[PDB]
């Protein structure tokens, strides 16, 4: 006599009014932000929310510069940014070579999310 | 007589208004930033909520040079930012050159989430 | 007689209102910022909140320099921000070169999030 | 010679959103109540307004009274009333006689609400 | 030479948003209440304004009297009134009579809100 | 030469917001009440105004008499009231009569709110 079974029960997640990634495996670059979660009950009244508030009656501005000669002005550059590379340069030449300033090059990846195995070698009967 | 098995119940995560991220085998880079909660119960009343709030009525702006030469302004640069690589600059000559200045490069992954087993290595009848 | 199981139950977190992971095997670069958590229960008021407040009139300007030469201002660079790699540099030359510099680079990974095992070796009948 | 003139200018009151009554010689029974005069400027917000408020879930009612014999109830009864004259009694018999229980009875008016008057005897030539 | 005049001017109040009479010469019964003035500015917020407010779950009622005889129960009468004559009586007999009893009867009025006189006697040329 | 005038300048009551009655010469019977004058600025919060505010969760009730006789209740009768004359009793016999009891009878007036006169008894030429 020779008897055997595998079984398996799956449910994948609950989300109320909310933000969620189960499980991530092997994941590379993640980038989250400002993925906000809010309940606002406002009776009889004013409710502001944020998270960047940036209240700048002169912000980044230039003046007044007449008869004025080689000039390199660059404000507010890469602001709330990813990945920038080599990138928004104030120069009057620019030279560039070689075999580097590489960015996420040549990657090897062997990942599995859930494995599940049953062995039996001999029974012979 | 020979009689065996395997089982496995999984349920995923249970998120109310929340932000949640259950299980990550094997990350690489990550970068979270202002995934912000809050429950707000306003009566007769006036609620500010904010994480960065700059009152700034002058800022990061240049003044009046006239008759200037040869100037290099980089004001509010790479302001709230991830990943600017040789970027941005102020100058007037750029060289760059080699096998240098590298980000992120060349990885190996061997990585599981969940590995279940169940080894039988003879029974004979 | 040769008799055998395995049994695993599994379940997620369970959040609420809040942020949460739960369990990440084999991170590498990890960045959490002002992921923040509020109740506010306002009757009859005011309630401000948050966590970075900068009231700067005058914050990070220039001031007024007639007929001058040759000047490197940079105000209020790299402000909040992450992985800025030989950037937003005030200069007039600049020469890079090598096998130098090196941001994260080459790794290997070998990483279970979880692992069972049952080993049975000879019952034999 | 003989020269003389008699002027008179009149203007009447200005009344704004107001109750206004300006001059009244020679009144009797004057009965004013509940001429209210209100600015009301609400934002985000819930006003109420009233010079009587009565808030009685059980006001003026009777209880259970089985079996009873010769009542004489009477709730709430010339309530915010004027001129109520030998009247809603709780009785069985009732006589009334005489000359007597009078309201407001022969009077005598003699009014002038304004003179002006100009008198010249004798100039002759 | 004989030479005469006589001159007058008026105007009346000015009223905003108010309650006012001007002149009121030789009255008799005046009787004013609840002529209530008021402003209000709300905001984020809740305003009540009233000058009787009366909360009162069981107000003026009668309880529970089974097999009773000979009542007599007059609850919240003459309420925020005027002139209540001989009136709203609890009894089972009544008997009136008489010259008796008399509310504002025979007056004499002789009234002048203003007066002007300008008396010339003799100028006989 | 015989020269003469007379002048006269008049104007009512400036009145904002509120209760005003100017010159009332020879009044009789004057009742005021609760004629109130209020101004309100709410902000971020719950304002109450009230004069009177009774809060009385079992005012004036009677209770629980089985069985009772020859009762005389008589609860909360002439609230907030003017000239209630031999009113709400609470009897069984009620026997007037005569020349009593008498309100506000036979007046005389003789009233004048302003006089102005000019006498001028010969210039004879």
């Amino acid at each position: 006599r020779c008897e055997l079974a595998a079984a398996m029960k799956r449910h994948g997640l609950d989300n109320y009014r909310g933000y969620s990634l189960g499980n991530w495996v092997c994941a590379a670059k993640f980038e989250s932000n400002f993925n906000t979660q809010a309940t606002n009950r406002n009776t009889d009244g004013s409710t502001d929310y944020g998270i960047l508030q940036i209240n700048s009656r002169w912000w980044c501005n230039d003046g007044r510069t007449p008869g004025s000669r080689n000039l390199c002005n660059i404000p507010c550059s890469a602001l709330l940014s990813s990945d920038i590379t080599a990138s928004v340069n104030c120069a009057k030449k620019i030279v560039s070579d070689g075999n580097g300033m590489n960015a996420w090059v040549a990657w090897r990846n062997r990942c599995k999310g859930t494995d599940v195995q049953a062995w039996i070698r001999g029974c012979r009967l």
